[PDB]
RNA sequence: UGGCCGGCAUGGUCCCAGCCUCCUCGCUGGCGCCGGCUGGGCAACACCAUUGCACUCCGGUGGUGAAUGGGAC
């Protein structure tokens, strides 16, 4: 079951040895260039690793982002992104 | 030694270089041999498991079962 749109890209298949200040610096080096970005999370939980939240500002920002850089080669291996199922709570609270 | 103990071996203090380590990374640490008990912590490192949709920090296990020489007194 595909999901919509969003602000948020969420992002899994990321190599899990990364730090995650790292991590959050280096997509952003490759993610800056779709549109402003309002924060990035990660977490190295058991649950959460390998895996991101990058929130774009605008939804445009998102989508490009998600046509563009799908299966783009990261830290050895091929990014999988899709539209987060929900709102991050940043967002929520404006739109 | 992370904390504690037993057997044995072993002249001394320094100085230079090298090497070692999860538990005060280095010169007012350590670098003989053998055996046993034992605590903390995943922070770093490694290994195992994990492809996972969050906005609550939070998987497990392992390491010391470690490291040599040179010189002046
Ligand atoms: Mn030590
Ligand atoms: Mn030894
Ligand atoms: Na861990």
């Amino acid at each position: 079951p595909e999901t919509r749109p969003n602000h948020t890209i969420y992002i899994n298949n990321l190599n899990e040895k990364i730090k995650k200040d790292e991590l959050k610096k280096s997509l952003h080096a490759i993610f800056s260039r779709f549109g402003q970005i309002l924060d990035i999370l990660v977490s190295r939980s058991l649950k959460m690793r390998g895996q991101a939240f990058v929130i774009f500002k605008e939804v445009s920002s998102a989508t490009n982002a998600l046509r563009s850089m799908q299966g783009f080669p990261f830290y050895d291996k091929p990014m999988r992104i899709q539209y987060a199922k929900t709102d991050s709570d940043i967002i929520a609270k404006m739109k």
